[PDB]
């Protein structure tokens, strides 16, 4: 049982519930392979018992009437058909456990909170668009954002499969030039290579919102226009930088992720798109500022007149907390929900100490806990963490091409 | 099946191969991974005094020859003669250089090969201990312009208790324990500060008072040492544009010299060799300072800096770290005295993960340490995929002597 302690107050815990991992991850006695991204059929009964008795133990129901009921029929389905189907309440239950189980998510505090729109009954590439269109309204709900995650069929063999074609819903553009140097997102200049490649007229500009490459089980995808107004965007402006807004920068309001793999009970959703609200320090810090993303330290410094000439000016650190500001300010003005990093740190914090009493630990990615900006000014920073896999949780899964 | 290890700034990707050659295991399994942890018989001597051997005689070229086995046959006869064996002076700088080279959590190492090794395998007493120690701080301190350096003192052997220096650094302030339950000084040595005190020293009462040395002679009690005042040279902390900052009367000292841990050659273990270089200035102003059980300055800064301190979303936190850090390094600018930023320090740590991998296949390292404690995605040690593990030669962790 791995020791735990939190080095700003010297408290001690034990991660009892990391005795329960599942799907093994990359670390070895001999090396530790934490800071990687992406590290490296009688069995779909086995996750599916175990799903069901998470199930029934949550609502305070194991041993007894339906507990042993409910674990027959799985039984008898995968007897007959080789899958089964999940009650509403299950992918309801599984879908939030599968979000308190992601290790790299600061989030969780939240985990309670999540409205599932069940989309098992999708039949086309029409169908998913206006189901997509149901949840960006929903989540987005005019700036007062709310979780929400759409579950599209589970994947079955002999047919093909959903899968959405972006890593997120709403992205930006990317396109290259005589010298490769991209306008627009360098992130998704392979997105929009493809979706070009299938009808779309390119823009002009650096934050035109992609289409959509949605993709019905066989056939080739088909290339769907988002309504203008449903994406939600908000200009980015700086409290006292007057000039700031004249950069001309934007961001979108919903983050959401459509490219993982949900999975419970041993049952594979790949098109499964679950969206939140941001951390400012995503927008600001990483969006903005990464050497290989939009990039825009520099031409922020220059505009606040400092030394760029050596790097003890701090230069690079001043502009990043500006723009980290500037994000946060035109948020707020838009009335967008976003929340800070040192806010969602100590919720996180909260959490922790939620889920040590409820489940005995909490599987915790350390580098991806700790914000980009300002670590060990949040309390994560201090904390010690175990990170493991638990069962449901949501995966990454290969390119659908 | 060696892994693999991407780049996300650049895109570049290599295959860690030094990793297979492990020599120890740390805290990870397959069921989860520790690595954000702080904390993770004659045959056996042998042969970790075999590979180490193995591994001078490749340095200097004569892999395999005669003198590499005329070593090897030495050390072996002088273990079965005696139960341990003695580094010739040559083996002892290349062991203290790569367990410099080894250690996954120190981003100077660009610097490893640069390194003045003070024998004192010689030493006798708790006397001459404390004036080899008074050598190295002259040397290392140089008046401002600080070299790095270790002095290694008698290994640990059988029959005979072991030199120790109780203080984890040969510099550090005192922290009193006041009667609030409180501290007064640096609350991370309240523990030595008290024992200082039991063992005969007359504690002062401010916050920046140098911590006497604690030096442990084998089967010997620890016996206190003053360091002489101008041994010690100090940065008075300003800042550039706030000229109230200076008002504060904060100070650092110039030399980080670590003396708590074991430095392991061979099978050999030397529980006493302190090892200095210089700061980086993240260590001093976010770490030293802003941590709320440190210093814990944050807020007395953000205040006066006008900031808004009743919300976070206005980043008063970053703001002011930003500007106790640009006090730090334009402090130690001023004074003359040698300090890297974490920008040019984690650039240079590139390239060393770049020689590294030319060199030995690759590069043990500690991503959470690697990365500065404030602005980390701004370095490029973020975007950085890394493996974590340990080689010998090595510093390690011991446990405190009392
Ligand atoms: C409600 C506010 C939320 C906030 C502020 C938040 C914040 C974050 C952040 C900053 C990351 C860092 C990963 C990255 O940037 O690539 C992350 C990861 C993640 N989040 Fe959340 N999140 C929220 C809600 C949710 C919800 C509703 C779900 C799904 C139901 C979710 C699932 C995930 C997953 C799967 C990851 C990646 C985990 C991994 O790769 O191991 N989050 N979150
Ligand atoms: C010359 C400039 C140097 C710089 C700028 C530097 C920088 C650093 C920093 C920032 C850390 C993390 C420590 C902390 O945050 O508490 C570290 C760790 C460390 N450094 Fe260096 N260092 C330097 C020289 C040296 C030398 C000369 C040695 C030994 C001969 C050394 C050995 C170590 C070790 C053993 C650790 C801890 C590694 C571990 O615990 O695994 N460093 N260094
Ligand atoms: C390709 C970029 N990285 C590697 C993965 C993208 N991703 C993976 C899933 C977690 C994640 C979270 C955010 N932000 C958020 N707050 C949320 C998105 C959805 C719910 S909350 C943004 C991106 C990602
Ligand atoms: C005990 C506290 N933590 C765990 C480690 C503190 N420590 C020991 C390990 C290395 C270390 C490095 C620095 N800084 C430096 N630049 C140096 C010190 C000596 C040469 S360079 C400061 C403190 C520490
Ligand atoms: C190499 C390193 O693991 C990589 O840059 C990680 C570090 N931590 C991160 N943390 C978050 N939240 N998001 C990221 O993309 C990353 N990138
Ligand atoms: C618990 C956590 O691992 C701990 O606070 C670590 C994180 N990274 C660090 N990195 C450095 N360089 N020094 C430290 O003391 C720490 N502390
Ligand atoms: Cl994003
Ligand atoms: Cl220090
Ligand atoms: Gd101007
Ligand atoms: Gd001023
Ligand atoms: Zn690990």
């Amino acid at each position: 049982f791995p020791r735990v302690k939190n080095w700003e107050v010297g408290s001690i815990t034990y991660d009892t519930l990391s005795a329960q991992a599942q799907q093994d991850g990359p670390c070895t006695p001999r090396r530790c392979l934490g800071s990687l991204v992406f590290p490296r059929p009688e069995q779909l009964l086995s996750q599916a018992r175990d799903f069901i008795n998470q199930y029934y133990s949550s609502i305070k129901r194991s041993g007894s009437q339906a507990h042993e009921q409910r674990l027959q029929e799985v039984e008898a389905e995968v007897a007959a058909t080789g899958t089964y189907q999940l009650r509403e309440s299950e992918l309801v239950f599984g879908a939030k456990q599968a979000w308190r189980n992601a290790p790299r998510c600061v989030g969780r505090i939240q985990w309670g909170k999540l409205q599932v729109f069940d989309a098992r009954d999708c039949r086309s590439a029409q169908e998913m668009f206006t189901y997509i269109c149901n949840h960006i309204k929903y989540a987005t709900n005019r700036g007062n954002l709310r979780s929400a995650i759409t579950v599209f069929p589970q994947r079955c063999p002999g047919r093909g499969d959903f899968r959405i074609w972006n890593s997120q819903l709403v992205r930006y553009a990317g396109y290259r030039q005589q010298d490769g140097s991209v306008r627009g997102d360098p992130a998704n200049v392979e997105i929009t290579e493809l979706c070009i490649q299938h009808g779309w007229t390119p823009g002009n500009g650096r934050f035109d919102v992609l289409p959509l490459l949605l993709q019905a089980p066989d056939e080739p995808p088909e290339l769907f226009l988002l309504p203008p107004e449903l994406v939600l965007e908000v200009p980015l402006e700086h409290p006292t930088l007057e000039w700031f807004a004249a950069l001309g920068l934007r961001w979108y309001a919903l983050p959401a992720v459509s490219n993982m793999l949900l999975e419970i009970g041993g049952l594979e959703f790949p098109a499964a798109p679950f969206s939140g609200w941001y951390m400012s320090t995503e927008i600001g810090t990483r969006n903005l500022c990464d050497p290989h993303r939009y990039n825009i330290l520099e031409d922020v410094a220059v505009c606040m007149d400092l030394d760029t000439r050596t790097t003890s000016s701090l230069w690079k650190d001043k502009a990043a907390v500006e723009i980290n500001v500037a994000v946060l300010h035109s948020y707020q003005l838009a009335k967008v929900t976003i929340v800070d990093h040192h806010a969602a740190t100590a919720s996180f914090m909260k959490h922790l100490e939620n889920e040590q009493k409820a489940r005995g630990g909490c599987p915790a990615d350390w580098a991806w806990i700790v914000p980009p900006i300002s670590g060990s000014l949040t309390p994560v920073f201090h904390q010690e963490m175990v990170n493991y896999f638990l069962s449901p949780a949501f995966r990454y899964q290969p390119d659908p091409w």
